[PDB]
């Protein structure tokens, strides 16, 4: 049953949301989206605008729905507006004020221990979300298939491997990684890119996380591995402290190595 109706309309287009901001172009970002910072507008918060074209549009779309879901549970940027056209995605979010964990670690070297404890506690909060809440699958089976396609499509950044794999052909990382399998299933809600760049401190407090496009159910080491790796630029004591504060007695080196190798593909 269908009735014939009149012509309705929408109330908000992207143009009005952008009035009176200064524009800046930041670096690429997780999956290569163009990133704009919107600032310098009186009585209006700093915003971020992400624009993905083609394949990258899917990544931006993926980030949009995860922002939408996860913000019910954790402090995340707020979606102001999102647009999807056939070859394009635009995602406008409110900025989380402050500096990245990386920035604060460099500016307050003596605060490393407090920074790691905060990071560990925040990660525990994230991991405590019961998986029954989460509609996203990011498990190793799913990620391995993503990794395979990126390799096969010629997309892996072989110049950006960790030092222990510096100069390895992508195919060698792929083969060697498969020797660490299988290992015991573990499932928690994960961030997916839990680096020092993606946690935001303001006035000495960890107040939020960003770049949530890889969020979903996966092994907790997906997040522990990536952060552990980042802390490796700073000190082995901070690396160790992460696991200690988190509450793990004997870091599973197999799972650790696997998730570090897996992230080489992304
Ligand atoms: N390609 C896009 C991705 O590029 C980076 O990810 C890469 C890491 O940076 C690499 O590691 C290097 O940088 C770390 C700090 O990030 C250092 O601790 C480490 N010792 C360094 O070797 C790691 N080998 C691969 C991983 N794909 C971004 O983080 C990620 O968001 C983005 O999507
Ligand atoms: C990339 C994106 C849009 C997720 N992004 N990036 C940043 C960011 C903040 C500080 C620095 Cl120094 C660099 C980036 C950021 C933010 N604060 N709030 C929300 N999204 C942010
Ligand atoms: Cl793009
Ligand atoms: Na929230």
């Amino acid at each position: 049953r269908e009735t014939s109706c009149s012509r309705p309309r929408l109330n908000s287009n992207l143009d009005a949301d952008l009035y009176g901001y200064r524009w800046a172009r930041d670096n690429v970002g997780q999956s290569g989206a163009t990133i704009y910072r919107l600032y310098g507008k009186p009585n209006a918060p700093e915003l971020f605008l992400k624009h993905g074209k083609g394949s990258v549009a899917n990544d931006v779309t993926d980030e949009m729905v995860r922002l939408n879901w996860l913000t019910a549970f954790m402090p995340l940027p707020t979606i102001k507006h999102f647009i999807r056209t056939p070859d394009d995605a635009w995602l406008l979010t409110t900025a989380i004020p402050g500096k990245t964990a990386f920035q604060v670690l460099e500016e307050y070297p003596d605060s490393g221990e407090n920074i790691v404890d905060a990071l560990a506690v925040f990660l525990r909060r994230l991991h405590s979300i019961p998986v029954c809440n989460c509609p996203f699958n990011s498990d190793r089976v799913f990620r391995l298939a993503q990794a395979q396609s990126r390799m096969n499509n010629g997309l892996v950044d072989a110049s950006d491997f960790d030092d222990e794999r510096n100069g390895w052909p992508v195919e060698q990382v792929w083969k060697e990684m498969h020797k660490l399998l299988p290992f015991s299933p573990d499932s928690v809600v994960t961030h997916g890119d839990f680096s020092l760049d993606n946690l935001i401190f303001d006035e000495g407090k960890l107040i939020g996380c960003i770049d949530v496009g890889r969020v979903g159910i996966a092994d907790r080491y997906q997040d522990l591995a990536i952060l552990w790796n980042c802390l490796g630029e700073f000190s082995p004591s901070l690396q160790k402290r992460l696991f200690q504060k988190y509450g793990i007695d004997n870091p599973d080196m197999n799972k650790l190595q696997f998730h570090l190798m897996l992230d080489e593909f992304f």
